[PDB]
RNA sequence: ACUGAAACGAUUGUUGUGCCCCUGGCGGUCGCUUUCAAUGCCU
């Protein structure tokens, strides 16, 4: 449904029968709660989020995190600044291309 | 039926339009066609 999923509901499917009138794709009732939780807690559009060209970065652990590191990664993923590459450029041609300069910039 | 069978990111499009290798410039300056010569010899 256009009111549930984050992208076009009605495009060609290899999973629906070929030449059939079932033109809408399927979603598990589980993934239907998940797409609605994404509308609710990321505040993204229904049926139209894909046109924002969304690319997702997932920050998986090196097997284990301590409780303080999961709290640190909370403070990041809910608080990270929307990156603009112009000043990341500026703070790196200044500082003589020492990449260690990036460690200190206001990323939050 | 290989999460299968068939599967064009395609169609159209001028690196375009204007533009003076331009302006100025003495082949110039100096230079004796010169030097020597019996219209001559006899009546």
């Amino acid at each position: 449904m256009d009111s549930v999923v984050l992208f076009k509901p009605q495009q060609y499917s290899n999973k629906n029968p070929l030449g059939g009138g079932q033109i809408k794709r399927g979603i598990s009732k589980i993934w239907s709660l998940e797409m609605l939780l994404r509308q609710a807690f990321w505040s993204v559009p229904s049926g139209k989020f894909e046109d924002q060209q969304p690319i997702f970065i997932y920050l998986y652990p090196a097997y284990v995190y301590a409780p303080q590191v999961v709290e640190a990664i909370r403070e990041l993923v809910y608080g990270i600044a929307s990156v603009n590459l112009w000043d990341v450029r500026k703070h790196w041609v200044n500082n003589k291309m020492d990449l260690t300069s990036l460690k200190s910039l206001p990323w939050l």
